């Protein structure tokens, strides 16, 4: 892994209700490489964003160059009950790896 610093910043957990919302943000290294950082998310305590990413769960991606940063912005309102995060966030890079593990607390009642 050479100084890309692809995890620029890394999203954090969260303790919300069913019914609310939960946000994540992932900062990563759109650095000089082989090819543009690959991260893959992966959404809470069993599932992909990847497919999912849409409504509820917009996983976006903004792309500063000048920052050289790709912000994964997860807009993931409404939480199940079962949603209960477990995501993480995985970037294979030219030969930077980093990841994340944050959960997402989902209170039904408490």
């Amino acid at each position: 892994d050479d100084p890309i610093g692809l995890f620029v910043m890394r999203p954090q957990d969260g303790e919300v209700t069913v019914g609310g919302s939960i946000t994540f943000s992932a900062r990563v290294a759109g650095a000089s490489l082989l090819k543009p950082p690959v991260v893959k998310w992966f959404k809470g305590k069993w599932v992909d964003l990847s497919s999912k990413v849409g409504q509820h769960l917009q996983l976006h991606d903004s792309y500063d160059r000048a920052s050289k940063v790709y912000l994964f912005e997860l807009h993931i309102t409404d939480a199940q009950p079962a949603f209960t995060g477990g995501y993480r966030c995985e970037v294979s890079t030219k030969d930077k790896f980093d990841c994340s593990n944050f959960n997402l607390t989902v209170h039904e009642a408490m």
